[PDB]
């Protein structure tokens, strides 16, 4: 278990500006995994194994563009050795939690 | 008034990993405008006019320039005509409210 | 004082119809030249330099450009800022040894 | 079994002292042993190849900088299309 916590958005292009639809098939895909899942208004934020997360984000990148013709994808992991990977302690760090 | 919805973060390369502090600084910037702070664990997300979200952004960058060395900061911006502008249509749109 | 010297990316995706915005990239590309900022272009967003104020002002420019055609626009803005050393596009490359 | 796609990566290490060239220097080596045109611009590497690839290069790099710093912040961004050849040349020319 390598924890890290990362951001992912899932942009298809060509469909026009209501995509929810396909930001929704996304997530659905990050809870297929065994990692903690807290979406946003701009992406979605992940907590688990850097692998698991990788693995989940070419799923979601290529589980919309299998509906689409293009799609961008964003993957930001933060990782650190000296302090647990986690968003409970990221967000209590700076009282927002 | 020209709302639009957007995702902040603003990284210091000084110290450490330990830089919380930095990124609280920032956040209390944002909130000193007419702007709706939503902060996530791997960054802020604002609601308001396009306008005052640069000038917040740059105060909020400078403001942690100044205590460090160097200081990489992002902003994503993500503006519709179609729709209203705003976090909460957002989440409700993909079922996270 | 009229020069805050500054590194910066931006990249703007249009969500429109249509498999295609390169018209749009173009569109914003030109904008960028409209300000005094050096411009490098490549191919996932273009790299600027200048003053930060001036970058902020195409930045917006540019994605009010695409957004003028299309109801949807995400637009990224990354600033890159230091104070112990010049901040030019010439000086990262060349401490890459690119 | 190829599925290219272009990309745009950027190593980021937290505390060390504002220069950081040394661990970028180091990322940049790590993609230029995997089978991926590498183009490198000043906030970031454009790379152009197969997607496993280029997934595994950005762990790779990501890694090797963390192993010499306490954090980092890697950034990964994937462009790819199914109507038009995903490649460096053809996005470069279709915006002159």
């Amino acid at each position: 278990m390598r924890k890290v916590v990362a951001e992912v958005s899932i942009i298809p292009l060509g469909k026009g500006a209501s995509v929810s639809k396909y930001v929704k098939k996304a997530i659905e895909v990050f809870k297929k995994y065994d990692l903690k899942v807290e979406t946003n208004a701009m992406g979605t934020v992940l907590e688990g194994d850097l692998d698991e997360i990788l693995k989940a984000f070419k799923e979601a990148h290529s589980t919309v563009l299998n509906d689409v013709d293009r799609v961008v994808s964003s993957l930001k992991i933060d990782e650190r050795k000296d302090k647990e990977n986690t968003i409970e302690r990221k967000l209590k760090a700076i009282g927002e939690l």
